[PDB]
């Protein structure tokens, strides 16, 4: 009588330890292997992620698509104070997940979770989240998206020279255009690490695009 994202956090709560994002992270994983499958970024994806952050050291994060949290959480642990990631999720049931996995993970003070559809929250962010410009964008909303909020982030001044974009799913269930886009763009200079789509043998990889400026 709940949804599968209720049943993600309800595991999470009887299985985590308060305020350790390590054991949310590894509660959400072992439940999506052995029970449901989600479309969280996981844990080998997820090592990726994390080495992205630790190879280029943001400290305004943007992602686009929150879901349970998995990947707000993962990537806020990295972070010191003073860091911000902000968070865009367009179903509200979602966002109000994620609210609750965040807090209970203990990275709340590094989280600005904003409900809303990137393309409408995106041009708000300047002058409404304080922001100056981005240091990384991870994007992992629906696939579509990925190439008109790429240009939208750009039109908006939010990217400068140097800004990562990471974006999950670029071979499964894949965002074609988007690649195209970024890897024959002088405007950015690309990466791709191949992997494996979450809790499945799967092929799938992510693509790191570094903004060069217009
Ligand atoms: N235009 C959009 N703006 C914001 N969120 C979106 C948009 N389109 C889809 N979403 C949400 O994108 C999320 C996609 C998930 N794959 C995110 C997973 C999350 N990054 C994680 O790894 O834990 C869902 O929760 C969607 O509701
Ligand atoms: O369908 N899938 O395998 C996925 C996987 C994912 O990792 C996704 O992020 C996704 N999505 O946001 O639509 C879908
Ligand atoms: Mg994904």
């Amino acid at each position: 009588g709940d949804t599968k994202e209720q049943r993600i956090l309800n595991h999470v709560l009887q299985h985590a330890e308060p305020g350790n994002a390590q054991s949310v992270l590894e509660a959400i994983d072992t439940y999506c292997e052995q029970k449901e499958w989600a479309m969280n970024v996981g844990d080998k994806k997820g090592k990726i992620v994390d080495a992205v952050i630790q190879e280029h050291q943001p400290s305004v994060l943007l992602e686009l698509g929150a879901y349970c949290g998995y990947s707000a959480v993962r990537m806020a642990r990295l972070l010191s104070p003073g860091a911000r990631l902000i968070t865009i999720e367009i179903n509200p049931d979602c966002a109000a997940i994620t609210q609750r996995m965040v807090d209970f993970a203990g990275v709340k003070d590094k989280v600005t979770l904003v409900v809303g559809a990137s393309q409408d929250i995106i041009p708000q962010l300047k002058k409404k989240y304080d922001v100056d410009t981005l240091d990384m964008v991870f994007l992992d909303h629906w696939k579509d998206r990925y190439l008109p909020d790429t240009l939208l982030l750009e039109e908006c001044g939010l990217l400068r020279k140097g800004t990562v974009l990471l974006a999950d799913n670029v071979i499964c269930p894949g965002a074609p255009d988007f690649l195209a886009h970024v890897r024959g763009s002088s405007c950015f200079e690309c990466t791709h690490y191949q992997s494996f789509l979450e809790y499945r043998e799967v092929v799938d990889g992510l693509e790191k695009a570094i903004y060069k400026g217009p």
